[PDB]
């Protein structure tokens, strides 16, 4: 009110006095029971065949309703879940036809139970996603995968997917990947023990030099966490009682939504400009500084985002495609919504309540009618749709003003996994190709020029990723090799906002040359030997169906109209990543999709 | 120090104790005298053939130096000065081969003397640019064009281009153009007299309803203007004495650069969210809210930006192309800088001080050597250049962190100038095409659906532009008809940042359909009759040579590193729009170009 209702939307708390944990509700519907009870059968139109439209479409189809899912894309479902894999007719995206890589979603955390449990329910195998590079000679991933476990704020209630897996063990993290800033290059393990050398590269002085950018961030967020939490002597934090925990989060909204992350680190935490430059570079907050503090704080209110990540065997595309198998009659491809007409008594009486006119991608027009509608397309895409009658004023402003972040990924295929090589592996692998080739690159050295002469050391890393200040910014290595293959696809460039704005000023074929050179600036020129020449890129700002990476609020935007983002417009409901407060996560879309399916199922 | 030196950069004040007016210096060099005296002849490399590289190239060539201007574009000079006109071989961009429109710069203010005087010196005719629609039956534009006049802060010194023109008179403004927000549509003259109806459309209440968004902005900026200025009883403002005027501006930097424009209007001016929504919609500040207050405040510290604008006969391209005629031997086309190597004693001693390696657009490589260098390419473009040795740390961060705004223009050609039509003109012009066609569109009406049924009224406007909340946002009409023609090219869509981010998620041929429909939402469906089918668009975020519209700082960025943006890096100097504080203006580039030519001409 308004802050308390925002905190309820954030923490998934039902209305008073019950204060129901909506996460438990969503798990009961999505996994355990379904839509109980099945409401009056309705004709339901669903716009968009991403994970939100598919989750809601599956749930409502199995509940008895007559569902039609209109999808603008002509060949592919899943939306922002896109995997570069070899389709049957098409040529393969890479040289090795078995190689694949992600254009969108790639890692799924353990604290997102809906998405993980949905993956298991559909019978998909999931492996560990190595967010930090690991020791491949540790842990036990041959054991059955541990079940999905969620702990609720409500009393001591929990939710579990299956029997525990005591022999499954995560491999030990190495932190042997690189951090190359200001023409100097160390390893994450060395930066943790002595951050002084790198921090001085950002012209830091005094106490901030002997602190890692990670610790600096967490120390600054401690007084904010004190609103809803209590720091223990363990270093662990426990949440305050529900009354003071809900009011504590509501005070974070009141006192910090008007802050950007940059203004927070500069004025509230009193960090130097040099400290922010170092933090934003190594921790990926440069191009998020001018965006809302709350957006950045939400992913990282955890003080151990050292948790478990997962990825699907065969690609993230397995999740939406498996759902699409149970929706063959419902999914209509190649139909883009251009006109949304609905009837709000608060297309007329006695007739259909919702009329959607589509245009073939890319009959002249088709009109789809129904009783209720679920629009799961991004607001950057809804912006070009004509509507009658007008939505509520505050939602219209939400569709107009919602900032949509930019994101571009550049993928380079390699015939060998050179990032796992030791220096001895380099000597053998290069000479095997041609005698004397190893010594040849030793004498050649490294280019002094860098977009930010001794041969770079061997990376020798399994999974994880390296950070740099050249346009590539972040470079992820595959967590698991494709069996029967010898190569792998490196995520050579991955950035957001202004950093991504650099890449999406060029075309796709113009991206591979720069990304390889900037990859050599960190790992060495000699990696060019194993480059197959095949590359893939995905600019989400320039995708006609996504029109951006994800909804990312600027300061105060959430307080202004987010409570109006979720509110239905008569017979028109809204789901998707932008409707939740878990922006740019699959879980946020699955949350609002299940939430929308519940509301439309029991509608009068 | 640091604020005072920023205020000196802003106001073009030379160093103490002389406190020279640099604008007078730049006028003396660019127009009157030149580089006096001609310094030691040098080999100078200039990167980029936009207005900054051309102004500096012309000045240094005529001063005796050996200049080579490397331009990445293979066919066109001028950079962000781009005009859609019919070239000799090419097919014409529109149906009428005589029609032209601007892809970039289009209006030149009277308070930008360098650009206006440069246009006159090159012998180019300039007409009035009607920023607000005018009465074509008023004023006298047949008289000779008035000379360029500039008033300096220094004492009572002025600068004039030529003899005055007392008979030249600007046409009276009509404000008959449209403002269509929240499904309601009035005219700018009616909104000025009674803003109550439109403001209530943004859900405003109380005193703010009876105030135009324009007046609300100026009232909020009055205490800021009180820093450097004094409000008179005339309503006019005079500047304080130089001591308190320079320190006043330096206090604006100190107290407001950490503000965004949204945070300023919300926290300092205490406007409601509804007030900001109304202001940002009608006055074009929605997608600039999260950007620096200082960036937005700089264009509008004037309380009468009701001043005189100008445009060049034949297109804005006349200005760079005319300069390019005097640089035929110096300009090298189709060569993109990929590696910048220089020698800074503070490519070695005894040899060339600057070595630039280029790649043909789009010999494998070419190396260009010289004694000094002037890089006029945007920082979004320099970001992908490899450099040795590294620039100063703060400049490197400036190249990395500088936000570059997005901008897209959509141009639609029409066989007639329907925006000048009266209702009687509509009746005759439609029936002339086909009998009964006028009545046909009267019965057809207007689509109720809108991306935000009685036939829209006749616009009947000459010049100026209309404002709306649909994706087109701003629509400008040609100020002057092309003689011998009957049609004209409407700027159907023109937006920045998030508003422009919507359009540059589609391709060029995908833009014309939406822009015409949204144009009909304001002017009427019946305008489709005169649409020739030919369109032109320009997405500057997706231009490989611009990589964005212009440098636009986020909060605090200017205080952080702008003094390091201008600072030379040994033998490498920097010019361009981003180097000045007049971002997204031609004048800012001409300022830094002349400023760079002066420094490199007298270099030891
Ligand atoms: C680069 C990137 C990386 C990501 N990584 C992760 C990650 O590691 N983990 C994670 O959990 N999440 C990640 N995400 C987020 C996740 O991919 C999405 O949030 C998720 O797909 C939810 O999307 P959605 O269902 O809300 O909408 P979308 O997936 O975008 O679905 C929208 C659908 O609507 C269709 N559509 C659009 N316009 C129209 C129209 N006019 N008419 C009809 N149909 C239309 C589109 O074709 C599309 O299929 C990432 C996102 C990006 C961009
Ligand atoms: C949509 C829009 C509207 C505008 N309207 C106005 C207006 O009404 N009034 C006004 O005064 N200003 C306006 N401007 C601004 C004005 O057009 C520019 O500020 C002006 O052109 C100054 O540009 P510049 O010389 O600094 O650089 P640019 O004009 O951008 O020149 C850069 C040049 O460098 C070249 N180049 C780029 N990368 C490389 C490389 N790697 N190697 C070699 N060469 C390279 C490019 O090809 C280009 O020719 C507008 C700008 C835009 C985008
Ligand atoms: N602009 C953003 N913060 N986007 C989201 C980044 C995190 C993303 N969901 C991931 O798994 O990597
Ligand atoms: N993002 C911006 N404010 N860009 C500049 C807008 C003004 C522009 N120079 C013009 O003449 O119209």
């Amino acid at each position: 009110m308004t802050y308390e209702q925002l905190a309820r939307e954030l923490l998934l708390v039902g209305p008073a006095p019950t204060n129901e944990d909506l996460k438990l509700r969503y798990l009961d519907v999505l996994i355990d029971n379904g839509l109980n009870p099945p409401g009056p059968p309705k004709r339901i139109l669903i716009v968009g065949a991403g994970i939100a439209g598919l989750v809601a479409g599956d749930l409502l189809t199995r509940a008895g309703h007559d569902v039609t899912i209109l999808e603008a894309n002509a060949n592919r479902v899943g939306g922002r879940i896109k995997t570069f894999h070899a389709k049957k007719g098409e040529p393969s995206p890479f040289a090795d036809p078995a190689q694949y890589a992600e254009a969108g979603a790639m890692r799924l955390p353990s604290f997102h139970p809906l998405t993980l449990a949905l993956i298991d329910k559909l019978g998909l195998k999931r492996r560990l996603f190595f967010n930090v590079d690991i020791d491949p000679q540790t842990g036990n991933q041959d054991a059955p995968v541990p079940p999905v476990f969620y702990k609720s704020f409500k009393d001591g209630k929990t939710w579990t997917n299956g029997a525990p897996s005591p022999e499954f063990k995560e491999p030990d993290k190495r932190n042997h990947t690189w951090i190359r800033t200001n023409r100097e290059q160390v390893r994450r393990a060395q930066y943790a023990t002595d951050p002084s050398s790198i921090n001085e590269g950002f012209h830091l002085t005094g106490c901030e030099t002997r602190l890692t950018v990670s610790d600096m961030v967490n120390q600054a967020l401690e007084p904010v966490r004190d609103y809803y939490s209590v720091k223990q002597d363990d270093g662990t934090r426990v949440n305050k009682p529900f009354k003071e925990w809900l009011a504590g989060w509501a005070d974070v909204v009141r006192d910090f939504d008007g802050y950007s992350m940059g203004r927070f680190l500069r004025e509230y935490a009193e960090f130097s400009d040099e400290a922010v430059e170092a933090i934003g570079t190594i921790e990926n907050m440069t191009s998020e500084l001018h965006l809302a503090f709350f957006h950045s704080f939400l992913g990282r209110s955890d003080i151990d985002p050292r948790a478990t990540y997962w990825e699907i065997e065969g690609g993230s595309r397995m999740l939406p495609e498996t759902l699409a198998k149970d929706l063959r009659d419902q999914i209509v491809m190649g139909q883009r919504m251009v006109r949304l007409e609905y009837y709000d008594p608060g297309t007329g009486p006695g007739g259909p309540a919702v009329a959607i006119q589509t245009v073939p991608e890319g009959a002249a027009t088709q009109t789809w009618t129904g009783d209720l509608a679920i629009v799961t397309i991004p607001f950057s895409s809804l912006r070009f749709v004509k509507v009658t009658p007008p939505f509520s004023y505050k939602k219209r402003r939400a569709v107009i003003e919602t900032h949509y972040d930019q994101a571009t990924k550049v993928l380079l295929e390699f015939s060998r996994r050179w990032w796992e090589f030791t220096e001895a592996d380099w000597k053998r692998e290069l000479d095997a190709i041609a005698p004397g080739l190893y010594d040849y690159y030793q004498q050649w050295g490294e280019d002094d020029a860098e977009a930010a002469g001794g041969v770079r050391p061997a990376t020798n890393a399994y999974g994880g990723g390296s950070t740099t200040d050249n346009p590539n910014r972040f470079m992820y290595y595959p967590s698991h090799p494709v069996p029967g293959t010898q190569g792998g696809v490196v995520l050579a460039a991955y950035s957001w906002s202004d950093d991504a704005a650099r890449w999406d000023s060029f075309d796709d074929a113009e991206r591979y040359g720069y990304a390889l050179e900037n990859l050599q600036s960190v790992h060495g020129r000699r990696i060019e030997v194993f480059y197959t020449g095949a590359g893939q890129t995905q600019s989400w700002l320039r995708d006609p169906y996504a029109c951006g990476e994800a909804a990312v609020y600027t300061p105060h935007q959430m307080t202004a109209f987010h409570l109006d983002v979720v509110r239905p417009e008569g017979p028109v409901y809204f789901a998707g990543e932008h409707v939740s407060l878990k922006h740019a996560w699959i879980e946020g879309a699955v949350e609002t999709a299940v939430r929308a399916a519940i509301a439309v199922n029991e509608a009068p």
